[PDB]
């Protein structure tokens, strides 16, 4: 056996933050309808719920090689770009 009862109001923020990013996806959604990946920028989301569970894998880092510039997923890929086109073996200041 069991009773009971409540009733009171409720008068507080969600789970947003006042000046935190889900806040500003939030808006993105209101305003548009769905919310893009601050990660990829490529694909969106209904909501941010849902985003969430996308960047908590996608979130990934970038790199840039600085010789010729160029850009690639897999780190070592490229670090390999870079001693096979820019080869500088240390020798002299000069070749022949
Ligand atoms: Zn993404
Ligand atoms: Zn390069």
């Amino acid at each position: 056996g069991s009773s009971g009862s409540s009733g009171r109001i409720r008068k507080e923020p969600p789970v947003y933050a006042a000046g935190s990013l889900e806040e500003q996806w939030y808006l993105e959604i209101v305003d548009k309808g769905s919310v893009s990946c601050p990660t990829c920028q490529a694909v969106g989301r209904k909501t941010i719920e849902g985003l969430k569970k996308h960047m908590e894998n996608c979130k990934q880092e970038m790199f840039t090689c600085h010789h010729c510039g160029k850009q690639l997923r897999s780190l070592a890929g490229m670090k390999y770009h870079v001693m096979a086109n820019h080869n500088s073996l240390p020798s002299g200041p000069s070749s022949g």
